[PDB]
């Protein structure tokens, strides 16, 4: 349970870090 | 403790792929 | 251990809540 919840925290760490990013470029555009 | 890890896990990931969707929405209008 | 997932998952809540907030603002400016 353990390792497949941290890999899960992981690939949510991924995807925030890149939301974040495309939010960083968006707001620089908009 | 532990199976609210795991739901509260599973619940951020179905809300990664709306804030997904809704940051490309927002990049076609940019 | 759980405590460190705990820890990631506040902390992803709060990134989460903020590009939520985030996308809300950028919502109105296109
Ligand atoms: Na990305
Ligand atoms: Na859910
Ligand atoms: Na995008
Ligand atoms: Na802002």
């Amino acid at each position: 349970r353990m390792k497949q919840l941290e890999d899960k925290v992981e690939e949510l760490l991924s995807k925030f870090y890149h939301l974040e990013n495309e939010v960083a470029r968006l707001k620089k555009l908009v």
